[PDB]
């Protein structure tokens, strides 16, 4: 909510020193679209080191792409010098604006609030195309996630892809196979949480990216009984449990095994035929969720499992040292075997979870 001023007092420092300063791209959309700017871009004439000079707090990850983080009354906004793309400085706003992605990203904003529209974008801001800007063959060489990216806006915005841009993407679609793949899996995790998503996987079949994507057929379900619960893991485990499918055919995205515990546990849910206490007192209640979020099933979770009488291991009152001493054994592999015998036990509330009764139930069964 601040980030807008905090860029416009940005401006007026640049253009006090002597430089040029413009708002520049998604703020500049989301501004006319009446949304609020979740980030806001500055572009200028001033090199990083200029930029440097004129803020106190500064940081400088990006120096080498022409990027510096100006830190302001608490908000970042990124200074951007004219540049393309294997990164060149540029003299002027508009040699920066013609290398960017799509017409409604190529706008700039005055501090004085006057729009400089170079290619467009605000016609087709108001008739809700995304076009790219310039040659669409041009474009999508110079990136190919940008062919990626086309789709993801279609559904963010609920805008329709310029039909010359999307034939440039159906001839352009095997570039693809150069972007690295967390990239990709960037994109797609963006295109889970989308409102009208399913536009952007007819979009994704129709552009012919499921042909070039990782495993991209896998992509082609059906994605109308599909709404997000805000988490992108959502849709991988919707993916995979309308086509029967495992973990490991989509491994290729490269999730971290905490995406990857969730979804494989998940479907490990969705193959039970009936949860009982020792179903919900395994599985956490996110995975519980999840499973049943895209099984249909609806029953509140978090009751059942406030009422298992215990919740985790952690709270047994035994350990394989009592079972040790009680049985006169030495440890081995067996201990395992017995402590999960009284630990449902516990669960199913047939046991007392006390040390002195597991010992009177563990001295007959041995």
């Amino acid at each position: 909510d601040d980030k807008m001023n905090t860029a416009i007092k940005v401006i007026h420092t640049l253009k006090a020193a002597g430089f040029e300063a413009y708002i520049v791209g998604g703020a500049v959309r989301d501004l006319l679209l009446g949304k609020t700017p979740h980030d806001v871009d500055v572009a200028s004439s001033a090199l990083p080191q200029q930029v440097k000079v004129l803020f106190d707090r500064t940081v400088d990850t990006g120096i080498d792409h022409g990027t510096v983080l100006v830190l302001l009354d608490g908000e970042g906004i990124e200074v951007t010098t004219f540049r393309t793309e294997s990164v060149e400085f540029v003299l002027s706003l508009e040699e920066d604006l013609r290398r960017r992605d799509f017409t409604i990203n190529a706008m700039a904003m005055t501090e004085d609030l006057k729009i400089i529209d170079p290619f467009g974008g605000k016609e087709d801001l108001k008739n809700k195309v995304i076009r790219a800007v310039g040659d669409p063959d041009e474009r999508f060489e110079e990136d190919a996630l940008r062919m990626l990216r086309a789709i993801r806006f279609s559904g963010q915005l609920d805008f329709i892809i310029d039909m010359k841009t999307l034939l440039s993407i159906r001839r352009h679609a095997r570039l693809i196979r150069f972007i690295a793949v967390e990239r990709l899996k960037s994109e797609i995790d963006k295109i889970f949480v989308n409102p009208s998503m399913q536009k952007s996987m007819a979009y994704l079949k129709d552009s012919v990216l499921t042909r070039f994507l990782p495993v991209g057929g896998l992509f082609e379900v059906d994605w109308i009984t599909y709404h997000t619960d805000g988490n992108p893991t959502y849709g991988w485990l919707y993916l995979l449990h309308q086509q029967k499918r495992q973990f490991t055919d989509i491994k290729d995205y490269r999730f971290s095994n905490e995406e990857k515990r969730l979804i494989e546990k998940s479907l490990e849910l969705t193959a039970l035929n009936t949860w009982d206490q020792w179903t919900f007192y395994k599985y956490t209640l996110k995975q519980l969720e999840m499973a049943s979020r895209v099984t249909g099933k609806k029953k509140d979770l978090a009751a059942i499992k406030r009422q298992l009488p215990i919740q985790s291991r952690s709270e047994l009152a035994v350990d394989g040292w009592d079972l040790i001493e009680w049985s006169g054994a030495k440890s081995g592999p067996w201990l395992k075997v017995w402590i999960e015998k009284i630990e449902r036990l516990i669960v199913y509330g047939i046991l007392k979870n006390d040390k002195e009764l597991i010992k009177d139930w563990f001295e007959d069964e041995y």
